[PDB]
Order: structure tokens, then C-alpha cells, then sequence
């Protein structure tokens, strides 16, 4: 064995290279090529030891899969336990402090750890459970929702209304462009929606903007925030991976709950369906959401989008799920070329149920929101996604792309592009 | 119309004529019209239809220009900085003041620069072939954008 040992070793090797060697930027090109070869060593060796022991520094960190623990809790644990495996709280604060261009990327190692973890038959699940369970937060603000109907948040408004759970993305000044807040915000939403027994349906709605290009409209999403991500403010674990694990997950399968509560039995997780109406377009991570709501209308001057097909990182789980709504033709048009498809034209509803002109909107949208109500829609909806995702495949895809877009959030043709933003 | 006989000589030396409503460039061939009310999302007025007419007759006239565009140029108004707008029709505004004319806007342009777009100009016995082309046609490419 002794792959540790090796580990240990290559770490420190680079430890203190780093050290030594000049600020990046102004290294030379002999130096980056010398911490180039160092951080591959350290990396390759990662990807040997959790090839066999992933699942016993999985043990070791959840109690054997007793203690459920989110992905912020795990990797920070892992620091800890296994150092040299995954950055401190300490070596990634240095690195969130400086623009993407000159990270060392030590969150590649966080994508090489999570992709050993969601790998395995045992660990994979477990995490994938941990991330379905009710966040904090939004225990803490359950009893005041359940009163007051109402929960102002940074990038997100919540109200009550009629049995819907209305959350209205308010970034008013950005296109709700995504940042690691609007996560937070997203997740304690649709978290709250889901506990709430006085919430029947929810539904995801951009609100009106006051950027002077769209003053007075509504805007869905922009998609993630690309000033942030080159400023080195996008996390690979607490954004792209809490996303897509997270409250995306949660719109599918609901949440996890504990045993308190009858018919837990046949149904651990609370689900509801979702109804999706887009305003003006839908780009990047905000198209991504469309692929998996029970319902979504859009107004007939829309279009939907995943640009970055040259430089940009991967689309989120698209890649996962758009071949099953357009097959694999026009999949492969709009993320391995960049088409974008509006409203109007005839495979728009290969995403969208309905498109309505702006002043018919609202009337359409209440409309679909009472007909989602029943028991009967609930079963349905729990068969229907059990058939069109399963476990497997989710979990198969989430594991390479924790280190893939781990590579790509590190990749010089994507940080030069959105430094140019 | 007299006002584009006026002009013709100029333009054909030139290939550039702005007016108030539209900008008239001649260029590969090509007579470039641009309706420009950058303001008001080129709505249409009696001065609008009397540039249009003239433009048209000017395309027409002239030997270099072979074809025709039209096309709206960038708008000023913070809701359209930068981008181009075709046309939002009839300036509603002046109608409800009163400034729309029956004879010189409404009539005007369906028996004038519009029925030209489609027949040409009619000109005098000038020229060889007149015998069986009396009027002056050329083809015309539309092109818009926003609205
Ligand atoms: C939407 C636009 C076409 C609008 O054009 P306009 O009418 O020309 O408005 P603009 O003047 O450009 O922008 C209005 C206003 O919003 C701001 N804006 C617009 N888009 C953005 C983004 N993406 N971020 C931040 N701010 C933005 C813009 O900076 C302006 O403010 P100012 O800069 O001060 O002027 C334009 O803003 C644009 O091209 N944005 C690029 C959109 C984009 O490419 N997003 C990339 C998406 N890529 C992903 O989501 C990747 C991703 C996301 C995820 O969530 C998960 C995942 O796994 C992968
Ligand atoms: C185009 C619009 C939808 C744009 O919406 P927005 O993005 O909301 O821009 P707005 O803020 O409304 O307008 C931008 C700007 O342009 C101005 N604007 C826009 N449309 C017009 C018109 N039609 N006239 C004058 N000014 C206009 C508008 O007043 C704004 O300036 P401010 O008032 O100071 O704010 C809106 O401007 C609009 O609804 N215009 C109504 C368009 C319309 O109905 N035109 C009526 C057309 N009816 C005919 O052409 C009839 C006709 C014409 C003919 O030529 C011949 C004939 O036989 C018959």
C-alpha cells in the first residue's frame, strides 16, 4: 500500500514549493512548469489512494454512513482527518481571496474526493441523502413562514399565496446572474415550500428589473455570475455542486425527513410539483432549471440558451438531461454548438408547455398552478421522475462531473473568456 | 417628385444625403436607405414620407444604384441604445394633435414612394427603351430589426 505515505509526500512536496517559488503571475516559465508537474503528481496520487480506500475515509468521517453529512461539512472533515487529501478552511481562504487567474486550484482536489465518494454503491447514496435532508436554515425560519406567509431574502422573495409557494428571483440589478447567495437563498426556498403543509405547488417566477436596459420588465435569468467567477468567487463545492445536489435535487425528489410523521413509510421524502415561468430568457444555469419542473410556460418573446460552447464550463446537469427532452441531435446543437431556441419556433416546446403573449401571461400561469393540486398529480409526478432519472444515473454523472468541471473551473480558455465579461 | 430632381445631381456625385428621416447612401451598387429617428422608434410623420419618397425617387434615378435596402438604424432612447429598430408605425402623438394629414401623409405614401417600391418611376420620354419601360423599377430588400 503506502499510497498515504506517497501522498503525504507529494503534498509537501508542493507545500513547500509553494513557499519558495515567486507569486504566481511571476513565475517563469521553468517555475510553472516545475509547480505544473508537482500539483499533477500530488493530484494523480489522490485519485490512486481513494480508488481503494474511498470508502473508508467515507467511514471514518460519517461514523460508517451514520451521520449524514452536507458537502461543506464533508470536505471541510476531510481537511481535517486526512491531511493533504482536500484543502483547510485556511488554504482555501487564501485562494477565494485571489481572482481565478491565479489560483493554484486547490478545489481540483475537492473534485477528485467527491468524485471517489459519489462513485461508490455505499457512500454515494448516503451523500446524495444528506443533501436531500432539510437545510438548517430553513428549520430555523419554518415556524415564522408558517405564520407570516412571507420571507424576504437576498436573491429571493417567498410568499405564501392560495396554496402556492411563489419564489421570485429579485436580483433586479444583475438578471438574477447566480452567485453562491442566491444557492443559499434557492435552497432555504424550496426547502420551506416543501415543509410547509399550507404550500400545495410552487412556483419559480423572475421578478421586475430596475437595470435601465429592463426597467419594468421581468427577467428569469441571466445564468451564473460571470464578474464573480472570474473574480474567483464561485465555488466548486458551495455553487456548482451544492446546486445540483441540492435544491435542484430536492425539485425532483423532494426532501428527506425523519421518521416523524405517518406514511414516512412509502414516503420519506416531501415532494410537490413546480411550475417554471420565464420572462425575457433563460441562459446558462437558469435554462438548466427548466429541465426539471412539472410545468413551465414562457412569454412569447423568450429564448432559451447554454452559450458557453467554446470556453465556458459544463452546463450544469444539462448534459445529463436535455437528450431526454430534445434527443441527442439537438442536444448536442445547443450545448456542443450554442444554438438558442425562442419561444415561438416549433422545438421550444420541446422545453417549454406554453407560450403566451406578455399580456396573457399571468392569467396562464395562475391557471397552471391550480390544476397541479391533487394527490393524483403527486403520485404521478414520483413515477414519472423515477422513470426518467434513476438513482444510477444521477449519481454516475454528478461523480465524474465533480472533478470534470472541477478541470474546467480551472481551465485557461474559461478564465481568459469570462475575464473579458 | 421636384424636390429629388433638385437633389439627383449632388447625390450622384456625393452617394451620401441625409435628410430628417432617413439617411440615403449609394455604395456597391447599393441604395442604402436608413430610417434614423432615433428618438421615437422611427414613427412616421408627413416629413418622414416626403424623405422616404424622395430617398426612393433618388434609388431610382440614379444609374449606379442597381438595388434597393431598407433598413432602421440605431436608436438613441435608453430603451434601445444601440440597437436598431425598423419601424412602430404612424406617430400616434402628432395623430392626436392633429398632424396627421389625410392628402399629405396618409394618401401620399400609398400612392407615392410605396406604389414606386412596386412600379418604379414613371419618367418623361428620355432615354432609349422608354418605348417599353416608361417607368424606372428596381428590386428592394427590407431588412428588420426589433419591430
Ligand atoms: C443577458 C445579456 C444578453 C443581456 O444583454 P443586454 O440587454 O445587452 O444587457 P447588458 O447591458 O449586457 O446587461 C444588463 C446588466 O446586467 C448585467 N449582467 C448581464 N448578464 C450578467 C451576468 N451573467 N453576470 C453578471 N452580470 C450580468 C450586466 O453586467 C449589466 O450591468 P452593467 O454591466 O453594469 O451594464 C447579457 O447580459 C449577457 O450576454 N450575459 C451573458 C449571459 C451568460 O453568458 N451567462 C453565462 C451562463 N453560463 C452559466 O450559467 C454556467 C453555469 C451556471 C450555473 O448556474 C451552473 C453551471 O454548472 C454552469
Ligand atoms: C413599440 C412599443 C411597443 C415599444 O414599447 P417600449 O419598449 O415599451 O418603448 P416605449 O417606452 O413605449 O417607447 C420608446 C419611446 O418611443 C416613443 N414611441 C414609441 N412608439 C411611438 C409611436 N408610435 N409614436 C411616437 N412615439 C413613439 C415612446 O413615446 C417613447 O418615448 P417616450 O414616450 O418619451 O418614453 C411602444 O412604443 C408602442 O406600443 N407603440 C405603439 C405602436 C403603435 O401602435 N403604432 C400604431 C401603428 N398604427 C399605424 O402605423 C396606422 C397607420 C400608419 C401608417 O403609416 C399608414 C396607415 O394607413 C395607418
Amino acid at each position: 500500500d503506502g499510497l498515504w505515505a506517497a501522498l503525504t509526500e507529494a503534498a509537501a512536496s508542493v507545500e513547500k514549493l509553494l513557499a519558495t517559488l515567486p507569486e504566481h503571475g511571476a513565475r517563469s516559465s521553468a517555475e510553472r512548469a516545475e509547480i505544473a508537474a508537482a500539483h499533477d503528481a500530488a493530484r494523480a496520487l489522490r485519485v490512486r489512494f481513494l480508488d481503494t480506500h474511498a470508502d473508508a475515509v467515507y467511514d471514518r468521517l460519517t461514523d460508517h454512513r451514520r451521520v449524514h453529512l452536507r458537502l461543506a461539512e464533508l470536505v471541510e472533515a476531510a481537511a481535517t482527518a486526512f491531511p493533504g487529501l482536500v484543502p483547510t478552511q485556511q488554504q482555501l481562504a487564501v485562494e477565494r481571496s485571489l481572482p481565478q487567474a491565479a489560483k493554484e486550484g486547490h478545489e481540483i482536489d475537492q473534485g477528485i474526493f467527491l468524485r471517489a465518494v459519489l462513485r461508490s454503491p455505499l457512500a454515494g447514496p448516503h451523500l446524495l441523502d444528506a443533501m436531500l435532508r432539510p437545510t438548517p436554515r430553513a428549520l430555523e425560519l419554518l415556524p415564522e413562514f408558517v405564520r407570516t406567509g412571507e420571507v424576504e431574502m437576498e436573491a429571493v422573495h417567498l410568499e405564501r399565496r392560495d396554496g402556492v409557494a411563489r419564489l421570485t428571483m429579485c436580483r433586479d440589478d444583475r438578471l438574477n446572474a447566480e452567485d453562491g447567495q442566491q444557492v443559499d437563498d434557492m435552497e432555504t426556498a424550496v426547502d420551506l415550500a416543501l415543509l410547509d403543509p399550507g404550500v400545495r405547488v410552487g412556483l419559480l417566477r423572475g421578478g421586475v428589473m430596475s437595470h435601465p436596459r429592463y426597467r419594468g420588465k421581468r427577467v428569469f435569468s441571466a445564468g451564473i455570475n460571470l464578474k464573480y467567477l472570474s473574480q474567483g468567487g464561485i465555488s466548486l463545492v458551495d455553487f456548482l455542486m451544492r446546486r445540483e445536489l441540492g435544491y435542484i435535487h430536492k425539485l425532483v425528489r423532494g426532501v428527506l425527513t425523519n421518521d416523524d410523521r405517518p406514511g414516512w413509510w412509502h414516503s420519506p421524502r416531501i415532494e410537490k410539483p413546480w411550475v417554471a415561468a420565464v420572462d425575457g430568457f433563460a441562459i446558462g444555469g437558469g435554462a438548466q432549471l427548466l429541465l426539471v419542473f412539472d410545468r413551465v410556460l414562457a412569454s412569447s418573446d423568450a429564448y432559451f440558451s447554454l452559450p458557453a460552447a467554446k470556453e465556458g464550463i459544463i452546463p450544469g446537469a444539462a448534459n445529463l438531461r436535455l437528450g431526454r427532452f430534445a434527443g441527442p441531435r439537438v442536444s448536442r446543437q445547443v450545448i456542443l454548438e450554442g444554438r438558442r431556441i425562442w419561444a415561438k419556433e416549433p422545438e421550444a416546446r420541446l422545453l417549454v408547455d406554453e407560450v403566451v403573449e406578455p399580456d396573457e401571461l399571468d392569467a396562464a400561469i395562475e391557471r397552471s398552478l391550480t390544476r397541479l393540486d391533487g394527490d393524483a398529480v403527486l403520485a404521478n409526478r414520483r413515477m414519472l421522475n423515477l422513470a426518467d432519472e434513476s438513482p444510477d444515473g444521477f449519481r454516475a454523472y454528478m461523480a465524474e462531473f465533480a472533478l470534470m468541471q472541477a478541470l474546467r473551473l480551472y481551465g485557461h480558455d474559461v478564465i481568459d473568456k469570462v475575464g473579458r465579461f
